[PDB]
């Protein structure tokens, strides 16, 4: 069984989902434990209602990305994780962070990459004016920028759609593809090759 941590900032809707997942019968993985960089989030709830121990490790007591990304290392240590999955987890990680876990962590983003990088990407298609967008799971990467593709859902924009409305149907789409994403890469029947790009079985 693969062990999992889970990286959340907020609601945890998607951390829900995953543990759902991999609380089913033929799951290759667990999730051992999440950590949160605010405290107070209903996420937390979710994996304490789920018997999941957590931690909270608040960006805001350190003095750079590289600090606070250590104290985070030191718990997956600790918890000899084997996977990380960034589910609503709004920090940047440092290079040497990324660098030593590629390969084994995964975010979900609420667009479909490359389109519409950064935070806020539903009000980014809605300003643009897409008719479709959806989410994708992917390995982080050194920059934002290449990390490998492992799943996109496309997901149609409704011509009256709010923020709001949209973020829920995209939602929906992101507790499908990040559950399968983790079976895959758990399961090892995807992986980043030498050359750094996506392999499958
Ligand atoms: N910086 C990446 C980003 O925008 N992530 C997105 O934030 C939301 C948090 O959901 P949740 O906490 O209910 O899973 C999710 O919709 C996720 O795709």
């Amino acid at each position: 069984r693969i062990l999992v941590a889970v990286l959340i900032s907020g609601t945890g809707s998607n951390l829900q989902a995953l543990i759902d997942s991999t609380r089913e019968p033929n799951s290759s993985a667990q999730i051992d434990i999440v950590i949160s960089n605010k405290a107070a989030v209903a996420g937390l709830d979710k994996a304490e209602r789920a018997g999941i121990p957590t931690r909270v490790i608040n960006h805001k007591l350190y003095k750079n990305r590289v600090e606070f990304d250590s104290a985070i290392d030191l718990v997956l240590e600790e918890f000899s994780i084997d996977i990380v999955c960034l589910a609503g987890f709004m920090r940047i990680l440092s290079g040497p962070f990324v660098q030593k876990w590629n390969g084994k962590m995964l975010n979900i983003h609420p667009s479909l990459l490359p389109s519409f990088k950064g935070s806020n990407a539903h009000e980014q298609a809605l300003e643009t004016g897409v008719t479709v967008t959806g989410c994708t799971v992917h390995f982080v990467a050194e920059d934002v920028d290449a990390g490998q593709i492992i799943l996109q859902e496309a997901v149609p924009v409704k011509r009256g759609d709010t923020v709001a409305t949209l973020s829920e149907r995209v939602k929906l789409a992101e507790h499908k593809i990040f559950p399968a994403a983790l079976q895959l890469v758990a399961s090892g029947t995807v992986q980043l090759g030498e050359n750094g790009k996506i392999c499958w079985v």
